[PDB]
């Protein structure tokens, strides 16, 4: 693979997360999604989380081990590099919904990002124009206008079949 990480940057409730699954479960002998550490007690390590200690993610961190991190309720939660690389070593795409600061640690030959903006439908004959779709819209081109330096790809989510047909093209081409 030329290309290893298929990045989805996206407003929150574009569609990202029904994509990168359906991806993946449409076609689990090509990609594969790094699950998240986190400090929360515990499952099965490895499974949907890796377990780790409070003081073990904050070595990692400040060792810039990791891709992205937050916290949620005491608990801490985040995407490690080591974990993406486990994905690659096995041949196949990572898939990462993420914001675009994230960029700035897998913009390298490592983890041969390939960039989609996923941006919010223009066509809503479907959605009522409520607080969730005007800012789903206002985030979308905050995003739009402000990263685009950073895109390889733009895909309007007006039919979201067609957006997972565009990406499986694209991915067959430039992975």
């Amino acid at each position: 693979h030329m290309r290893k990480t298929l990045v989805l940057l996206g407003a929150h409730g574009v569609g990202r997360r029904h994509i990168k699954n359906t991806l993946i479960t449409k076609h689990p002998d090509r990609f594969a999604y790094p699950i998240p550490h986190t400090t929360r007690p515990p499952e099965e390590n490895g499974k949907n989380y890796y377990f780790v200690s409070h003081d073990q993610m904050m070595q990692d961190i400040s060792n810039n081990e990791y891709l992205e991190y937050g916290s949620h309720e005491d608990a801490m939660y985040g995407t490690k590099l080591e974990t993406i690389r486990k994905i690659h070593e096995q041949g196949l795409i990572a898939i990462l919904d993420v914001e675009p600061q994230a960029l700035k640690v897998l913009r390298t030959a490592e983890f041969a990002p390939f960039v989609v903006f996923i941006a919010a439908p223009t066509i809503t004959p479907g959605l009522n124009e409520d607080e969730s779709l005007q800012r789903l819209q206002k985030e979308s081109d905050i995003l739009q206008r402000t990263y685009a330096h950073y895109f390889d790809l733009t895909i309007i989510n007006n039919e979201i079949d067609e957006t997972i047909r565009h990406l499986e093209e694209a991915v067959e081409l430039v992975c």
